[PDB]
């Protein structure tokens, strides 16, 4: 089915538009585009600092009637500068104000990890190292939870948290809300069987975030590996008479996650959507899985020995 019913009685739908590195200059016409094709789902951060030319797209699309703001299903990000329980407010009543918005369908804790407040975004020492702040998940959590009772957001999750982290939210004395979705990275090279199951067990929605690789990541080197160009892929899609950045958005939703492929071409917008018209086979979901390596496209170098890192743990 398109929707994924999350723990607040809400559908999420399991198809939504990333927007990481689309520049404010081009996204509101991915997005303008993207409703007009059918998403009913952006992903949203502060950190991709371009919610206002996002927000200036559904402020039209609605004003125009094209889609009422309840079937739609709008996600942000609380960025690590603002973990500490008084800043998180202000950061939710900011990305509301940018996506000029009411509220949203579901708001994220974005990394485990705090760093220390400021106006930069990531925090450096002389010598680098991230500058983390003196905060922790399950006070950053409680901070969360009033959003909610506050009907700012309907929903709240984590994303990148590995399962301690997820255990540490679910066993929190006077636990309020528990965490709707954990949004993770996923393609056939990290494929996360263990994290996923996890998850799945405790109730919690899993998206698939960079399914395609994220070839435009600011660190990609031209030698490293290209699941658009995988010539396996491609004789996956071959067969089906798709694309390969078909088969890698059905792979996830086959697995019952919600995948948020990011593009501002219209063309591969539109694509990107005709993914409910056909079905990967067992053998082909199968051979996909056997494609992990554990390769991790997003991560820094920088944040390796903050207490909350998560890619320590085996999941
Ligand atoms: N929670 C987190 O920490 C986190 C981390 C990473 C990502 N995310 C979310 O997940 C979203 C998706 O991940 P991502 O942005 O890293 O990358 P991705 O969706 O895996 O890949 C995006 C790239 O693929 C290209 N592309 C898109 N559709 C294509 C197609 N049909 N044919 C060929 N190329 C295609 C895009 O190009 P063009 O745009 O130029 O067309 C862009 O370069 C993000 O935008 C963000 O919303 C969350
Ligand atoms: O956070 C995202 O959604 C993607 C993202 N990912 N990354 C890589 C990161 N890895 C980590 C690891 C940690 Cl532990 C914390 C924060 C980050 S951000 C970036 O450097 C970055 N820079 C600007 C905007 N978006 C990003």
């Amino acid at each position: 089915a398109s929707r994924l019913l999350l723990n607040n009685g809400a559908k999420m739908p399991i198809l939504g538009l990333g927007t990481w590195k689309s520049p404010p200059g081009q996204v509101t016409e991915a997005v303008k585009v993207a409703i007009d094709v059918g998403y009913r789902h952006i992903d949203c951060a502060h950190v991709y600092q371009n919610e206002n030319e996002v927000g200036v797209a559904i402020q039209e699309k609605l004003r125009e009637q094209v889609v009422k703001r309840e079937e739609l299903f709008i996600v942000s990000k609380l960025w690590c500068t603002y973990h500490e329980k008084g800043l998180v407010k202000g950061a939710c009543q900011k990305t509301l104000s940018d996506l000029k918005l009411d509220y949203l369908d579901l708001y994220l804790i974005h990394w485990p990890t705090g760093f220390k407040p400021g106006k930069e975004f990531f925090p450096l020492d002389e010598s680098g190292n991230v500058v983390p702040s003196d905060t922790n998940i399950l006070d950053t959590w409680a901070a969360m939870e009033e959003l909610v009772d506050e009907g700012l957001v309907k929903a709240i999750g984590i994303s990148n948290f590995n399962h301690l982290q997820v255990e540490m939210i679910l066993n929190k004395p006077g636990l309020k809300y528990k965490p709707a979705v954990n949004q993770i990275e996923c393609h056939p090279y990290l494929t996360q069987e263990k994290l996923i199951q996890y998850c799945q067990s405790k109730g919690i929605v899993v998206t698939a975030y960079s399914p395609l690789g994220s070839p435009d990541r600011p660190w990609a080197k031209p030698e490293d590996p290209s699941l658009l160009e995988d010539p396996r892929i491609k004789a996956i899609a071959a067969k089906h008479n798709k694309t390969t950045a078909q088969v890698l958005i059905r792979f996830p939703m086959q697995r019952n996650l919600v995948v948020i492929p990011k593009s501002v071409t219209p063309e591969r917008i539109a694509e990107n959507f005709k993914v409910f018209d056909f079905e990967l086979s067992s053998q082909d979901m199968t051979t996909l899985l056997s494609y992990n390596r554990n390769w991790r496209v997003c991560a820094l170098l920088s944040c390796t020995s903050h207490k909350d890192y998560p890619f320590h743990e085996e999941f």
